[PDB]
């Protein structure tokens, strides 16, 4: 057992030591929240509970593959909206930063697709977009597949317009991952080799509700603590028919057996802010974070 | 990761089955094998369950086995609820194939996905069987501070006179124990399961679509030596990665790739894969006789 007690005060140290060379962060809708951004899956103010005006069958329908080929019109409407580059990233995204500034982070697995971590100063390299960019855009005619940039796609989603391939007049969709699609292949290429060597999960803001990146919690060696900073458990629910988890692949935090899974329940900027203070980088992500900001309002 | 299959095929197959190493043999099964008998599956186009609710106005198909769907209206499920009623059909060539399992001593357990009872009255007894997604046979009042049972006559009697059957006690919803979409997976499932899986030398999957949790999770329980045979019309459990798959990552099935050493998919009925294995196995005579008498008998009645 690796931690010497399931408390963030546990994680810290065991961050200290020279056993945590190599961390991996998986994250989601919930680290951008606190930037304006809401997520997917909250009561109320989750974008699920927000789809009303477009008369879906059931929410998730707007980023489902097959709905999107026969209505893509809702889709390109909410896509003004969801169009990155007008929030700032937040105190959890410049934590991420200071680990990879401090030759800790072998990796980022983000589900979100507002560019945050790449604004915030993570590089391509240290990147897995598991749900896609909007950089790219791509013809869903498989035979096809014509690529187009994003200056293309921006223009037909801001004119109204329906994107059309020019050579065979199929959808054109930005590379944002639907419910039905393959995943990027870097995801799998870096997931392989990745799992085997992590020494820490540090997993944030995300309910773990969507396969295969809720099965990357289970691809870590059995030894890694894995550390959930989030507003709710996430990962630990008992088994049910049409569970997402596959059979003992959750987080175990609270049974007479946990030995390595930690829940910080709170909001992720301040779990990220406590987390810093006990590693003594709390002043130096402060002045990461005002000095980054006022970097991005120079502009 | 030892290779126990000489070649990745049915006859590679049953010479594993043949050989001391094949003791412990696990049926998955769903409801493709029950489709011979008159029993209509669920995620068939146009055939399966799921695309013929249109007349309950559900907002998706699902909704008419999701327990919270059930509990504000759930007048839709119990009228459908009288088609679902099982014993008015025969089990099939596949039930009595894994009935022959079980006198030729191989079965360690069947855990079947079905609500028909076809494995039953095939012969198979309580203690061969898992049925992980529940029974008609008993139902309960759905208040977790009351549970009280109710008996199979007592749930015909509200079903067929149109009744919403209600807790005599409690006065909450009483339904069939057959599990609905975010609903517990009985007891026996996970104490089975843990310890079946153990020592499984052959996993035998048959006439499943594998879309639902955990049952899903089962092929992965097994060991990586242990071969797996799916015999189903369509190749299930392997595909490419994709958002919003059932399968936990790398917990599926691997036919086709250069990796693949021990799946071997059979395409085509589930009746005609079980009389193909039977006959490189030599019981095809055997299996052919119990299947004249048991539906003779049950003529007979
Ligand atoms: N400030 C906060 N601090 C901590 N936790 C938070 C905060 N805000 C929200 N949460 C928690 O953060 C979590 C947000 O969960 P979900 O909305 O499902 O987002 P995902 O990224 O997991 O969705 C994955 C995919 O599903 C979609 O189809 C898309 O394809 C997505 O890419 C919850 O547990 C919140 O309580
Ligand atoms: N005669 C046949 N021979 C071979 N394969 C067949 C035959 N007929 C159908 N199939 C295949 O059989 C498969 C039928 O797949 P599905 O209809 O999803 O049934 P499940 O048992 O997996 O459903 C699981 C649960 O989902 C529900 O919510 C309930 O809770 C269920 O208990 C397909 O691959 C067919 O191609
Ligand atoms: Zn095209
Ligand atoms: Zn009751």
């Amino acid at each position: 057992r690796l931690l010497d007690e399931l408390t963030l005060e546990g994680v810290a140290r065991y961050m200290q030591s020279e056993r945590c060379r190599r961390v991996i962060c998986l994250v989601g809708a919930g680290i951008s929240t606190s930037a304006g951004i809401p997520d997917f899956r909250s009561p109320s103010t989750g974008l699920y509970d927000n789809l009303e005006k477009y008369h879906l069958p059931y929410p998730e329908a707007i980023f489902e593959i097959s709905y999107f080929k026969k209505h893509p019109e809702p889709f390109f409407a909410l896509a003004k909206e969801l169009y990155p580059g007008q929030f700032k990233p937040t105190i959890c995204h410049y934590f991420m930063r200071l680990l990879k500034d401090k030759g800790l982070l072998l990796r980022c697995y983000t589900q979100n697709i507002d560019t945050l971590e790449r604004i915030a100063g993570l590089e391509q390299e240290d990147l897995v977009e598991a749900h896609g960019t909007f950089y790219t855009s791509h013809c869903v005619s498989a035979s096809c597949r014509h690529e187009y940039p994003l200056s293309w796609m921006k223009e037909k989603i801001f004119s109204e317009v329906t994107p059309k391939c020019e050579d065979c007049q199929s959808l054109v969709k930005p590379d944002i991952v639907f419910f039905g699609e393959s995943l990027p292949a870097r995801f799998f290429s870096c997931m392989q080799s990745d799992f085997l060597k992590v020494d820490l999960l540090l997993v944030m803001g995300t309910s773990l509700q969507v396969q295969p990146f809720a099965s990357l919690i289970s691809k870590a060696p059995l030894s890694t603590p894995r550390l959930l900073i989030n507003k709710e458990k996430a990962g630990q629910s008992d088994p049910f028919l049409g569970m997402i988890m596959g059979l003992g692949g959750g987080m175990d935090f609270d049974s007479k057996k946990a030995y390595r899974d930690v829940a910080w329940l709170g909001e992720c900027d301040q779990g990220c802010l406590a987390l810093a203070e006990l590693l003594g980088w709390k002043k130096e992500l402060e002045d990461l974070v005002r000095r980054e900001h006022a970097s991005i309002d120079a502009q």
